[PDB]
C-alpha cells in the first residue's frame, strides 16, 4: 500500500491511535501568555478551543478560496502538493482555483505553503499575539542586518478532503501555530524523543518509505482533531502528519523563540540533512541564532548587574547555544558556517563571554 | 488570621484556586510505566484514579486506626502534629487511638510520618511498582555499604477532618506518591520555578510567615482534590500544602530517582537550608549521588561501547550531578562534603570520566 493513495486514505481514517488529551494542553486565549510557556514550557501542543484572547484577527468563517484568490492574486504562483504523496509543482493560483471548484477530484491538490505576507491578504490577518511575543525574526532580527530575512510568518492553508501530509518535522526546527477557519485537519502528533527522531531518521531513509507508516514504529502516535476555529500549536521538533479530511481553510506560521533551544538546535540539524526540499524556506537560521546569543549574553549581564537569577530554561538554552556556536566554529567546520556568521559577531568573545556568565550562573 | 486555626481553614475551603486539571497528567496504572515518565518526563503531578495496574497491594478500604494500631503497635512512638499549625511531640500509638476515636476535636492531631517498613503492617502494603522501578534507595543503594540508609518507603497518614500542613518542599528533594484508602486529601500544588523557590525562601524567613497564605503570592496554585481509592505522584521540588477535609486515612512514601536530576539537587539543597526538622529523614542524600553518579558512568560508557545514545535527560542529569560532584569537592567545601563520600569512590576521577563521557555526547 502506496502513502498517500485513496486506499492507505481510507484505512487512516479508520486507524484510532493514541488520545491526544493525554499530552495537550488546553488553555484559553486568556491563560496561553509568555509566563504561561515560561513556567509549563512549550514541549507538548497546545491546543486553544476558543479564538478569544489569543490576539488574532481574521476573516469570517464565511471566508472562500474564491476570496483568497481575490487578496492574494489570480497570477501568483503557488507550491502545490500532488496529494499521490508524489510531486511538487507551482500553479498559477487561478488555475488551483480552478480545479478546487471544479470539484474533479482525479488528482488530489494540497496547498499548505501560500506565504501572503506581502500581498492585500496581509491586511486581513494576524497572527497570534503569543507568537508575536516569542518569536525570534519578529523581536530579534536587527534592522541593519544585511542577510536575507526569513519571511514565514503568515501561511494560507487550502486542503480538498483526502489531502494528506507524510511525517515530517517543521523546517529549520520551527514551531507553528495553525487556525482552522474552516472545515477540519487531523495531525498524528509524536514527540522529538532521541529514541523517536533514530527512528524518523531511519524511516527518512528507508528505501521503501512511501509504503510504512510511520507512526506504527513509535510507542505513542497522537491524533489530535483540530476543527473549525480552533487553535493548534505544535512545538519544536515534533514529528507529524496531517490527514485532511473535509474540505479545509486555515491559516499557520512558524517561528524560533528561546524557550528550548537545545530542542530548537537539534530540530534544526535533523531536518537539514533529512529535508527533500530544494530551498532553505528558513534562510540564515545559524544568523538568527549568533543575534540571539548576544542578546541571551545581555540578559545575563543584566541580571547580574542587577543581582538577580534567570529562569532554568535560560541557563540551559544559552549552554546549548553556546556548544552550537563552539562546534560552528572549530578550525574545521568553520568553512561551512563562515557564511552565516553577522560581520558585526566578534564569534571567540562572545563565547568566551557567553560560557563565563553561565558558569558565574550554575548552582 | 493565624494559618491552621479553625478560622484558617473555615476560610481555606471555600477557596477554589486554579483547577488541577490544567498540568496534572491522569494516566491509567497500565499506562504509568518507567518509559511514560522517560518520554513526558516527571515534571507535573500525576493523579492516577484507580489503583488497578499500579502493581500496589493494600489492606481493604474497610481498613481502620484500630487496626493500624494492631499491625504497627500500641507502645510504638509517633510523630504527631498539632495542627494548630503549632508543635511537634513523640505520642505513644495507642495514646493517639484514643484521642482518634474519644472525637474530641479541641486539638487537632495529624499524623503523617508512621513509618511501618519494621513492623507487621509492612506485610500488608506494597507500594506502587513504578516507585520501586525509579528508587534510587531501592536499585543503587549497595548492600556493602556502611552508611545508614534511608527508611521513608512506607508511611502511614492517619489524618482527622481540618487536618492543615502548610506549603512545604518534600524532604531531601524527594518525590512523593500518596494512596488515599479512606477519606480525602486536599493537596495546592505549586511549581517550583526559580521565581517560586525565591518567594519560597522568603517566606519561609519572614517573621510573619505563619499569617501569610504562600499559594497567594504565585502565579499558579492548583487545587488537587485526592479522593477514596486515588493515587498521587509529586514530583521533585513541587511546594505544597495539604487540608483534610474528612477523616483521612491514607498510605504512601517518598524516593529520589534520575529523570530530573538538577532539580533534585536543586530541591535538596533548598529544603535543607530552610527545614525547621531535628533530623534529616533522608540522610546520606550526597552519598547515595556519588554512587549514583559511577553507575551513570557505567551506563554512559556501555552506551558508548555499543554505539547507542542515551536520552537526553540522562545527559542533563549527569552534567548537573557532576557540578555537584566538583562543588562538593572544591578545597574550601571539601571539609563539609567529605564525611559523606563513599570510601570506594575516587572523586577526583569518577568526575574526569563523567565530564568526558558527557563531552562525548553533546552534539
Ligand atoms: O471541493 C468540493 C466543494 O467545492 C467545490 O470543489 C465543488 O464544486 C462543490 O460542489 C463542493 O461543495
Ligand atoms: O522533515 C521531514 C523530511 O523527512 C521525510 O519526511 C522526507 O524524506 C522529506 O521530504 C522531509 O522533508
Ligand atoms: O473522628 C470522628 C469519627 O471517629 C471517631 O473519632 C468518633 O468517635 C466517631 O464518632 C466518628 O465517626
Ligand atoms: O520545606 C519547607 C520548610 O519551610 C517552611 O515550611 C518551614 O520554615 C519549615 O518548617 C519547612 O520544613
Ligand atoms: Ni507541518
Ligand atoms: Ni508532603
Amino acid at each position: 500500500v502506496k502513502t498517500g493513495s485513496p486506499t492507505f486514505v481510507r484505512e487512516l481514517r479508520s486507524r484510532t491511535f493514541d488520545s491526544s488529551d493525554e499530552v495537550i494542553l488546553k488553555p484559553t486565549g486568556n491563560q496561553l501568555t509568555v509566563e504561561f510557556l515560561e513556567e509549563n514550557s512549550f514541549s507538548v501542543p497546545i491546543l486553544v478551543l476558543k479564538k478569544d484572547g489569543l490576539g488574532m484577527t481574521l476573516p469570517s468563517p464565511s471566508f472562500t478560496v474564491r476570496d483568497v484568490e481575490h487578496y492574494v492574486g489570480s497570477d501568483k504562483e503557488i507550491d502545490v502538493i500532488d496529494v499521490t504523496r508524489q510531486a511538487d509543482c507551482k500553479m498559477k493560483l487561478g488555475d488551483f482555483v480552478k480545479y478546487y471548484y471544479s470539484g474533479k477530484r482525479e488528482k488530489v491538490l494540497n496547498v499548505i505553503s501560500l506565504e501572503f505576507s506581502d500581498t492585500r491578504l496581509s491586511n486581513l490577518v494576524e497572527t497570534p499575539k503569543i507568537v508575536r511575543k516569542l518569536s525570534w525574526v519578529e523581536n530579534l532580527w536587527p534592522e541593519e542586518c544585511v542577510f536575507e530575512r526569513p519571511n514565514v510568518q503568515k501561511y494560507c492553508l487550502m486542503s480538498v478532503r483526502d489531502s494528506y501530509t507524510d511525517f515530517h518535522i517543521d523546517f529549520g526546527g520551527t514551531s507553528v501555530w495553525y487556525h482552522v477557519l474552516k472545515g477540519e485537519k487531523i495531525f498524528y502528533l509524536i514527540r522529538p524523543t532521541n529514541a523517536n527522531l533514530t527512528l524518523f531518521e531511519c524511516w527518512s531513509s528507508s528505501s521503501n518509505q512511501n509504503e510504512m507508516f510511520f507512526g506504527d514504529q513509535v510507542d505513542k502516535c497522537y491524533k489530535c482533531s483540530v476543527k473549525q476555529g480552533q487553535t493548534l500549536f505544535i512545538p519544536t521538533g515534533w514529528i507529524h502528519a496531517v490527514l485532511t479530511p473535509v474540505d479545509c481553510l486555515a491559516f499557520g506560521g512558524n517561528f524560533l523563540h528561546s524557550l528550548n533551544i537545545e530542542m530548537q538546535l537539534k530540530a534544526y540539524e535533523i531536518e537539514k540533512r533529512l529535508s527533500t526540499a530544494d530551498l532553505f524556506r528558513f534562510p540564515n537560521f545559524e544568523t538568527i541564532c549568533w543575534y540571539v546569543g548576544k542578546h541571551i549574553l545581555d540578559i545575563f549581564r543584566g541580571l547580574r548587574e542587577n543581582r538577580r537569577h534567570p529562569a532554568s530554561y535560560l541557563v540551559h538554552g544559552g549552554k546549548a547555544l553556546n556548544l552550537a556556536f563552539r562546534a560552528w566554529t572549530r578550525k574545521e567546520a568553520l568553512p561551512d558556517h563562515e557564511d552565516e556568521i553577522p560581520e558585526t559577531v566578534r564569534t571567540v568573545q562572545l563565547i568566551k563571554d557567553l560560557a563565563r556568565e553561565i558558569r558565574l550562573v550554575e548552582d
